[PDB]
């Protein structure tokens, strides 16, 4: 009985668009005023990346809390690096994404080496989902 | 920096991105897991953006091809299964473009403004993982 989730997404004038999400939450894309747009709100490809970006993110908070770790962690930041193609129709050739964390103290590297890597390679928090014409690659970075 | 975004962790489950567009996009969970349910799931905006691709395809082409003025509603429905157990796998997507025209509605030019968009563009498949092909429908709604 597997389950069936909907989305919509209505236009609601110029190149606006407005999602009320099943959580409950707004969403507005919108574009730059030279294609019509009133650039009032992310684009819709930036909406795609950050989505990507989050999934990924989420598991490695999620993990490191679990592990026990999270409360010596100042900071954590996600950076998506990648190119795509100009010409129709535009597909991701190169997905990077760095996971750059502040800790408290050394940092505990085999704990985020692992947790990093559940995302990545058996949750496959990207790859399960964007289309790219070589695997996704990705770094740990600790900054002090 | 070229074709570069950046997710920052702001605490417990969200995260803050400033756009190269220069527009603030959120990202929370359900406090079950640790979120205070204060903005999307993250894949509620990877869905969105991904209907909001081609959703600015088909209005593109309208307007450039005169017809948008007849329109006075347009929206996107996504129906999809994913699968529950890692590494979790859309299945099946299906995307309905549900259109509301004053008069006669323009088929010819709505239908290849939702093919190029699908077809020729690739505007979610080009981007989207799934088990099936990505289906889609035109309906007309008065």
């Amino acid at each position: 009985h597997h389950h069936h989730h909907h989305m919509q997404a209505r236009w609601i004038g110029n190149m606006m668009f407005h999602v009320r999400t099943d959580s409950n939450h707004d969403v507005l894309m919108d574009t730059k005023e030279e294609v019509g747009g009133k650039d009032a709100a992310p684009r819709p490809l930036e909406l795609v990346l950050t989505g990507l970006m989050g999934c990924t993110g989420m598991d490695v908070v999620s993990i490191l809390r679990k592990m026990k770790v999270i409360d010596q962690m100042k900071d954590f930041r996600i950076e998506i690096e990648y190119e795509r193609t100009e010409e129709h129709p535009r597909i991701f050739t190169k997905v990077h994404l760095k996971y750059i964390f502040k800790f408290d103290g050394e940092p505990p590297k085999d704990k985020v080496e692992k947790a990093v890597q559940l995302s990545q390679e058996k949750y496959c928090s990207v790859s399960a989902i964007l289309k790219c014409s070589s695997k996704v690659t990705y770094e740990i970075v600790y900054e002090n």
